[PDB]
């Protein structure tokens, strides 16, 4: 089997992508956000402190005739910004894009943070990193790609991020129309339950490109490109006026700039990050001052390749026996 779903930026800046999924019977349709950095299933639902909606679309699984409450089981993430949610599970039936899983763990969320209540665009969230950082207790549960891993023409999904444009997420199939040249293939280590991989270095503009070794994840679920402080460094020093501000709490650039692009390695392979995509857009309405979407890893532990950095290629996250993941440009 297969599936392909387009998946929608959120806003102007690209600050998250949904994707619509069909959650029970009948379908009640939720826009999710597909992150390879987590692997938890939850969604807003009729069991959500009603002061914590505030205009998110509910899973009510008093109304899916196959939904079935999983005895004792609870729920419990915080996400890397500090946002968090908790509550009961459910198994359903769950479809993207014309791909479906019985069974699937719903987890009903009863308590979400004030960074999700006002983000009303996002219904919840589909993990897609590996099944041993689900947080279900006291029976730890499958991510939706895992469920449907054998059952698929190939045990692969992809992510085609757009700039501020619409993408695409695959399950079981790459299109071979989707990108240019070749798909570059890398090593990774699912030790710490992520898309962990080294990419070859980097580049800034029309630089040298320097071969280092940069140990990141592969994070649909973050919006920003977060590397070693000595190359964050070495892409703002190339943008006139641009300064790391404490108060704002990371790079700023003045909006009347022209930012270089940023080009990562994979392998002896090349991603171009344009420079546009490096913009994150006025640090609050009315300012000239600007946000950039490179920042500083040094407070986080890891480096993440989020999706200013994904949307520049064509990614294919290979789970056989031994996961890889693949890059093309497009
Ligand atoms: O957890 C790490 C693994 N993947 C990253 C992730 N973080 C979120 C997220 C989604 C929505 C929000 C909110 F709406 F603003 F509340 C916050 C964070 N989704 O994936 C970071």
């Amino acid at each position: 089997s297969t599936g392909s779903a387009t998946t929608t930026p959120i806003d102007s800046l690209d600050d998250a992508y949904i994707t619509p999924v069909q959650i029970g019977t009948p379908a009640q349709t939720l826009n999710l956000d597909f992150d390879t950095g987590s692997s938890d299933l939850w969604v807003f639902s009729s069991e959500t402190t009603a002061s914590e909606v505030d205009g998110q679309t509910i899973y009510t699984p008093s109304k899916s005739t196959t939904a079935k409450l999983l005895s004792g089981a609870t729920w419990s993430i915080s996400y890397g910004d500090g946002s968090s949610s908790s509550g009961d599970v459910y198994t359903d039936t769950v479809s993207v894009g014309g791909l479906t899983v019985t069974g699937q763990a719903v987890e009903s969320a009863k308590k979400v943070s004030s960074s999700f209540t006002e983000d009303s665009t996002i219904d919840g969230l589909l993990g897609l990193a590996f099944s041993t950082l689900n947080t279900v207790s006291p029976t730890q549960q499958k991510t939706f790609f895992d469920n449907a891993k054998a059952s698929l023409d190939s045990p692969v999904f992809t992510a085609d991020l757009g700039y501020h444009a619409p993408g695409t997420y695959n399950f079981g199939f790459i299109d071979t129309t989707a990108y240019t040249g070749s798909i570059t293939y890398t090593a990774v280590s699912t030790k710490q339950g992520f898309w962990e991989w080294t990419s070859t270095g980097y580049a800034v503009g029309s630089g040298t490109f320097k071969s280092t070794s940069i140990d990141g994840i592969a994070d649909t679920g973050t919006t920003l490109l977060y590397l070693p402080a000595t190359v964050v460094s070495a892409y703002w020093a190339q943008v006139s006026g641009a300064k790391s501000s404490s108060s704002v709490g990371g790079y700023v650039f003045p909006c009347s700039a022209t930012l270089p692009s940023f080009t990562f390695g994979v392998g002896s392979a090349r991603i171009v990050i344009p420079g546009d995509y490096i913009d994150f857009g006025p640090i609050s309405t009315g300012s000239s001052s600007c946000f950039g979407g490179i920042q500083s890893s040094a407070g986080i532990g890891i480096n993440i390749f989020g999706d200013v950095a994904l949307k520049a290629a064509f990614v294919v996250f290979n789970g056989a026996t031994t996961p890889t993941l693949g890059f093309a440009s497009k």
